[PDB]
């Protein structure tokens, strides 16, 4: 089997991606955020508090004919922007792009965070990293990439999300008019829950290419790109009046500025992050100083290859017996 379903950004910046997946019979279609950093499929549903609602779409059990509640089961998640949720579960049948996953655990909410209340545009997420990271118990829960991965024609998953513009999510095949070159491939380390790999090195600008081991994970849930503090302070030198701003929460530049690209390495290959994928606009309307997309990682403990490094290429996460990342131009 193969799925394919289209994902689109929430805002004009490309804050995060949602795609609309189906739960329940009949279907409930609820837009959710594919998040390759965790490993819970949760929803905004019938049980979650109600004054934690504001324009989200809801999952109601009740309503399914398919629905189970997983009797005893809890979770309770914490994410690296300091957000929460947690809930009850439930099994039902989920399909994404026509893949159809039955007995999928479905973690409903009964509360939510300010900040998920505060996006009426995602009524859940998708964890689509290993199953040893879901926060189910006391019976751990597979992803939904998990439960399909031995239906699929082949055991991956491709993210080719666009800047200012929808993507693709592709389960089970490799879609070979979706990139340019070659898909160049790179080792994964399981041991953190992640897609852990290694990157070669980086670039700023037209400068010359250091070669240095970056460790970092794949993570289509986070927005922009953490990388050390050297890495990050050689790129923003090379943009005139960007500083390391404490009262904003980073590196802020000139809204008049053209920022220079980013290149990163995978093995010998070489991926480019266009200068404007690394705008994220005014931090406040109206102001003409604009917020950066490469930060620093020293606060966070790792390095996240979040959406503005992966949105410049066509991404593969093989799932195979010993998975690994790979990663095209396109």
């Amino acid at each position: 089997s193969t799925g394919s379903a289209t994902t689109t950004p929430i805002d004009s910046l490309d804050d995060a991606y949602i795609t609309p997946v189906q739960i329940g019979t009949p279907a409930q279609t609820l837009n959710l955020d594919f998040d390759t950093g965790s490993s819970d499929l949760w929803v905004f549903s019938s049980e979650t508090t109600a004054s934690e609602v504001d324009g989200q779409t809801i999952y109601t059990p009740s309503k399914s004919t398919t629905a189970k509640l997983l009797s005893g089961a809890t979770w309770s998640i914490s994410y690296g922007d300091g957000s929460s949720s947690s809930g009850d579960v439930y099994t039902d049948t989920v399909s994404v792009g026509g893949l159809t996953v039955t007995g999928q655990a479905v973690e409903s909410a009964k509360k939510v965070s300010s900040s998920f209340t505060e996006d009426s545009t995602i009524d859940g997420l998708l964890g689509l990293a290993f199953s040893t990271l879901n926060t189910v118990s006391p019976t751990q829960q597979k992803t939904f990439f998990d439960n399909a991965k031995a239906s699929l024609d082949s055991p991956v998953f491709t993210a080719d999300l666009g800047y200012h513009a929808p993507g693709t999510y592709n389960f089970g095949f490799i879609d070979t008019t979706a990139y340019t070159g070659s898909i160049t491939y790179t080792a994964v380390s399981t041991k953190q829950g992640f897609w852990e790999w290694t990157s070669t090195g980086y670039a700023v600008g037209s400068g010359t290419f250091k070669s240095t081991s970056i460790d970092g994970i794949a993570d289509t849930g986070t927005t922009l790109l953490y990388l050390p503090a050297t890495v990050v302070s050689a790129y923003w030198a090379q943009v005139s009046g960007a500083k390391s701003s404490s009262s904003v929460g980073g590196y802020v530049f000139p809204c008049s500025a053209t920022l220079p690209s980013f290149t990163f390495g995978v093995g010998s290959a070489r991926i480019v992050i266009p200068g404007d994928y690394i705008d994220f606009g005014p931090i406040s309307t109206g102001s003409s100083s604009c917020f950066g997309g490469i930060q620093s990682s020293a606060g966070i403990g790792i390095n996240i290859f979040g959406d503005v490094a992966l949105k410049a290429a066509f991404v593969v996460f093989n799932g195979a017996t010993t998975p690994t990342l790979g990663f095209a131009s396109k």
